[PDB]
């Protein structure tokens, strides 16, 4: 049982975003609730993503930037998975103090986003995602996407990935005793690991626009977001750094 031994008693608990939900709803509140929500989210990962087994193989750089590039499928996926197991997939659970409804959705100007990544969570009930296989999921996501020139010691990252995938694929609920059984069962967790990258980009796209224009719009971002924004995120947009799809596009 080691490995999701680990995972679980490495999962985060519950991060606040310090939303003010005694005002009014508005596109300058909502999102610069998510940023500091997304810069708190992002503490957490880092610490988790270090505790990983076999984290540390990684080259100390590696480590940072592969933590940068997955940062936001990662939120997004156990965000819909709050989403999933508190509300049942009808409103996303960014946090206990910042659940968007469908009001919010329209208010933070991110309908068509928010309206994919509900989406994902009703896939969690949809397959009945096991909690253990969200973990390995989410585990795996972390390597999920990377320079295509490569990391700066790439031989142990695939070694990683390669590893995690393995943990995967002994976890998935399925008739061991049915051939097509488990084999089917792997090709749906692909697909949804996989579904997971064009929502973040999506996501990417919209807050760097978002930045770009933050100082007109006074929506407030913190000091490893713009970091993070302004520096990692346009490699993925522009191309330069792309996510690792199991299926392909
Ligand atoms: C997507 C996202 C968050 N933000 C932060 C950056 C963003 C593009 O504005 C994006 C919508 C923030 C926090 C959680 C959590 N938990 C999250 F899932």
């Amino acid at each position: 049982p080691i490995f999701l031994n680990v995972l679980e008693a490495i999962e985060p608990g519950v991060v606040c975003a310090g939303h003010d939900n005694n005002q009014p709803d508005s596109f300058a509140a909502l999102l610069s609730s998510l940023n500091e929500l997304g810069e708190r989210q992002l503490v957490h990962v880092v610490k988790w993503a270090k505790a990983l087994p076999g984290f540390r193989n990684l080259h100390v750089d590696d480590q940072m930037a592969v933590i940068q590039y997955s940062w936001m499928g990662l939120m997004v996926f156990a965000m819909g998975w709050r989403s999933f197991t508190n509300v049942n997939s009808r409103m996303l659970y960014f946090a206990p103090d910042l659940v968007f409804n469908e009001y919010r959705m329209h208010k933070s100007r991110m309908y068509s986003q928010c309206v994919r990544m509900r989406h994902l969570s009703q896939e969690f009930g949809w397959l009945q995602i096991t909690p253990q296989e969200f973990l390995c999921m989410k585990a795996l996501l972390l390597f999920s996407i990377i320079p295509v020139d490569g990391l700066k010691n790439q031989k142990f990252f695939d070694e990683l990935r390669m590893n995690y995938i393995k943990e995967l694929d002994r976890i998935i609920a399925c008739k061991r005793k049915n051939p097509t059984s488990c084999s089917r069962r792997f090709y749906q967790l692909t697909k949804l690991l996989d579904s997971v990258q064009p929502i973040a980009r999506e996501l990417h796209q919209f807050t760097f626009d978002l930045l770009i224009k933050s100082h007109m719009v006074s929506v407030d971002f913190p000091e490893m977001m713009a970091e993070i924004i302004s520096v990692q995120v346009p490699k993925i947009l522009s191309g330069k750094v792309k996510p690792i799809y199991f299926h392909t596009q």
